[PDB]
């Protein structure tokens, strides 16, 4: 199985995307063992970019690796269109899109025709990222089989039945996880591994806990596992998709600038606050062998 | 209390709001005796409008009307802060916004934070616009009292102990509700009234409607009430947001385009279904002299 | 509209029915103007009563009034039959259930089948009482009138719209709500009235909300059901089912003994916290002279 | 790992327990390897029973078994209490309850006592049973930490992450799965087994999966999990509690009387729609040498 990253965009302070900060951050995760990096995803905060961004991040990453799957999604389906079209110049893994978001109760038939729109411009395989928490909306195996046209899913859900049902349902999709607390779980139940949100600040731990398992040394595994659990709830505190930011540099040991508001920065107080947090973590890592000294 | 329609963005075969018939339809619904218009909200689309394009909404039926509630909210706050802004130039009724929406597990800090930013720069009254299942979290009437700066508020959810409250909470707030099903409700037990989705298509009963709640002919109220509930079920069969142009067109008689895609238009095979399902509701409408 | 008490069921220190203490309850609840008494509803712990206690109920509130709805569902439907057809030599309002709890996913065909045998052999009108909350279930208007016997229904859900359909699909039925806080509203829209059970200890408090919106005064109906509102969250901290019989206690000036555990009874700090929770309403109430000085 | 059967309570036509096939189903399960026997379950409508019931059920299993968790809880402690006691003349693995069902917003506080007075009264080791959707609330493994008890838990709920918490806070608690969709999952991520309700009526394909996972032979698990699968899916088309009745005769080949309504038994055209949508798996079955 795989870890692959939902890759954070980094802003300036005057919100615009550092494209530098970006490529050390790329950079840094393919050399500790990633898989492939998932480009305008949630963590990306992919919902806020306008298309041209989403095509400023494909560029940026692509400097550094063509292990990539690009987010095209969107509420305005021709320039979800375009972006999708645009990418036949890059040699990538596939493009992404979630289901159409903020509208409840929207028709079977009309989420079919989206996708299945996607499908018929896309240069390259294409990956349905199922988030029914964010959009609203479930894209489950039965609908996906009758979309027809994925080459692998992306299931954020904490119900691990509705993602084996992909596999059950479509045995030649290749079939990830959205849940960091689940990458043990999901290496050892024959799933193709996990799009880790904390393999943006913890790689090395994410990589570890599926290698782990892999051995069948299933109880390390879970140790570790529970650990990650832990810096994932602390996280959670201030908002994880802010404290991402300084988990990443607290971590990594380089800056990611900041998020883009209303995904509002933590502030110096709120910072010190999250390290206090997770330093025991950190000094067991390091003891463990699994983060250098 | 007062009706108030979240307009329809009408669009081209090409996806460019067609500002032509978004005027034919503002006029239409004042007319019809409306109170207001909400523009760029989710009937309208408005979370698939660029900033641009709200604007450009905003500017089209300030054409026709100054009774607007703008909607100027999104996932670029500075976006947001530049449309308040820009509204200095409008004489309007206020701005509004939703949560942020799409990401889950926002912190109440967070929440309260982009709420106060806007309203620190809005030059008018500030409305909250409520709405769990969209936007995936609730500015209830607590959080809304902490934010503390709201003119009203209106509640999309079916609850209305918790449309209630906010009124419990914030006395001098205005409270609407979001839920057509309860116009005669909603009227009848001293909230403000409704942004009402179906007083797009059918302008005549839900302004007939709140008459009549404020009459306290409740039994005649709630006839009609049970009778717009009809049409709105029939509007679910092949989606709501899609549908509600073509019950526009056949109500109120002139085209209002295309929606924006994946919200995609009905087909003609649809339309037909659909009619068929409101043929009768239109029939008893005309009975009742509510239509013509 | 009406104002229904689904009535407290006080019990002894050894876990026994207080039938004396429950004719003090119900004499006071019908002097205080409430219209009919529920027996063994949710907040008389009627899932909690064997059948033979169902009766024993029964009995010792039919020594006060006629005018009762007498719950008698449960998870053997032998046993509620019974209670049904012993109901004959009564002369009550109707009998009631609320559908079979516990097990999930119950199919459709199967809950119907439920409600049509307790028609099927009952000596008096049948009402619905809808909770989905408790039972996990929800007898909807359509499937109401599916059924087609019910005289009336009780629907506990915040959602109003769900009980305006009753009204809608089944014009002739009484419709009541099962939300206290609601009281005002329901009677405003044109509604049958309410299960009250905060009625237990504030019945003059819910019988004036009923009257005030009926005479127009809407704003005035709201201001109290506001201060009854507040009433109600104060019971919720320490656990509402028990609170109820501290509160009764409070500000009807009777003891009603204790509930039944798991059902556990307030202890004496809680009872001294959830007072000093109550007072200032009590004394704001004394003021508007709802209550007796 | 282990597989536990949550047993069946087979009734008369005329409501009782019948204790005869009950025995014979009991022996049955434990002589094609079923670990243990969980009695009074939701499967066995334990909710149905009365305090007597529940112990004429103990009695007649542990005829056959001392392998038996015997679930006790009830709304009535005092009930509850008592046969809690009297397991005390009975050498089994242990007592269990759910939480007490039906009324919504118990407090944490009375919940932890519920749990914690039966600990302090039984004679045996003590499992929590789980169930969110059944019961309307949630001991989670923070609760379960607090009440501080707990030999072991059941978890039913769709929420793995939920079920490996418990191991995560409580490290020396035996932790299982109450999803049968899981078995092949929960033997493979290092958790205690499951209490597998379709164990009733196809124990050899439960246990092989057991088998199988252990063994990190996880694609033939998963292959034999996907056609358990299918015929849970097939026993909701009627009601699950209902058709387990028929699937066990069907697949085992002795009759299990019928449920306790409101839980109605299958009518013979039910019995023969059903069956036609197992009778392909168990051709698949029989192919694959599970069953004969």
């Amino acid at each position: 199985p795989e870890i692959i990253t939902p890759i954070i965009t980094p802003f300036t302070k005057d919100n615009r995307i550092d494209k530098e900060k970006l490529k050390i951050h790329a950079e840094n995760l393919i050399r500790k063992g990633i898989d492939k990096l998932f480009v305008n995803g949630t963590t990306g905060l992919g919902p806020s970019l306008s298309p041209e961004e989403k095509l400023e991040n494909l560029k940026a990453v692509y400097d550094v690796t063509n292990k990539i799957i690009f987010q095209v999604g969107g509420l305005n389906l021709d320039d979800a269109i375009r972006l999708a079209k645009l990418s036949k110049d890059f040699d990538i893994v596939g493009i992404a899109s979630y289901a159409p978001y903020f509208y409840p109760r929207m028709s079977e038939k009309h989420l079919v025709k989206y996708f299945k729109t996607l499908c018929e411009v896309s240069p390259h395989p294409v990956y349905l990222f199922n988030y029914p928490t964010a959009t609203g909306k479930d894209i489950d195996a039965k609908v996906a089989k009758e979309i027809g046209c994925f080459t692998g899913v992306k299931d954020t859900i904490e119900n691990i039945i509705h993602t084996l049902d992909y596999k059950r349902l479509n045995p030649n999709m290749l079939v990830y996880s959205g849940s960091d607390m689940l990458i043990a779980t999901v290496a050892s139940t024959g799933l193709d591994g996990n799009v880790a949100f904390g393999s943006n600040y913890l790689p090395e731990v994410t990589v570890t806990i599926k290698k782990l398992a892999m051995e069948r040394k299933i109880d390390e595994a879970l140790k570790l596992q529970f650990l990650h659990d832990e810096v994932i709830e602390a996280s959670r505190i201030f908002g994880s998709l802010s404290s991402n930011y300084v988990l990443t540099k607290y971590f990594q040991g380089y800056d990611l600038g900041y998020p883009r508001p209303p995904i509002f920065p933590l502030d110096d107080e709120e910072e010190r606050q999250l390290i206090k947090k997770v330093e025991g973590i950190r000094a067991k890592l390091v003891e463990l062998k699994i983060l250098k000294e």
